[PDB]
């Protein structure tokens, strides 16, 4: 199965937990310590997984992943419009080949999607959903 | 009300024509004068609309539009895969405010979406996919 990937190289531990987009329950609320990784198999209807530095999940980052009616993309979303834990930090999101990454400096809000400057990108399926949290 | 556009502003005449992803009948064969608007609304299958110089669209630019719910995105990809008439001049491709947008510089290859690396962008519905060509 296609996977949704968070590897957690921070020293702070994190919280992940995915929410499919057809608004279902959520899979199970995961810790990663320093060094560790979450995945999942693609839910069918996309997901957010969002990525806090609480157990209650406050502002969490998120990663989405998602897909059209063209049923040749996927498309996939690193998101600070409801928080970014690691602001300071470097975050990258990948596709794999092929496509466009997302590959945030520290302190450069301006490379995460935005409220009003939203950045979600297209790639052609089959693919994985990568991504590492203080890269 | 969402409408995919084609805006040709560049001196010549250019030939439009989109190909509903869901094999449903192909939109009018298009001829723009210079300075003339192609538009259609939005194919609830997505579509590619081929824009090229020639009447028989051999080798076009095309522009990919397709939506979602769950999340409500609308995706859009300006894409050189097949061909590129305009790749000396400046091509824009907008959803309008808010989002990702293509703005492709004169001799500007790399802006394109490309069979090597993918470029298709999600903005929030509702969105107009609007391309200037020659702009």
């Amino acid at each position: 199965a296609q996977q949704a990937i968070v590897h957690n190289n921070c020293q702070d531990t994190v919280y992940v937990q995915s929410f499919p987009y057809d608004g279902s329950a959520t899979g199970p609320l995961t810790t990663l310590q320093a060094g560790q990784t979450f995945s999942e198999d693609f839910r069918k209807s996309g997901s957010t997984v969002k990525v806090s530095k609480t157990k209650t999940l406050t502002s969490p980052m998120f990663i989405g992943y998602s897909f059209s009616s063209n049923p040749d993309y996927g498309y996939y979303e690193l998101s600070s419009e409801w928080g970014n834990p690691f602001a300071d930090k470097r975050v990258t999101l990948s596709p794999g080949a092929g496509c466009q990454d997302f590959n945030c400096a520290p302190n450069d809000a301006g490379c995460y999607s935005r409220p009003d400057m939203k950045k979600v990108y297209g790639c052609p399926l089959p693919i994985n959903v990568e991504a590492t949290l203080c890269a």
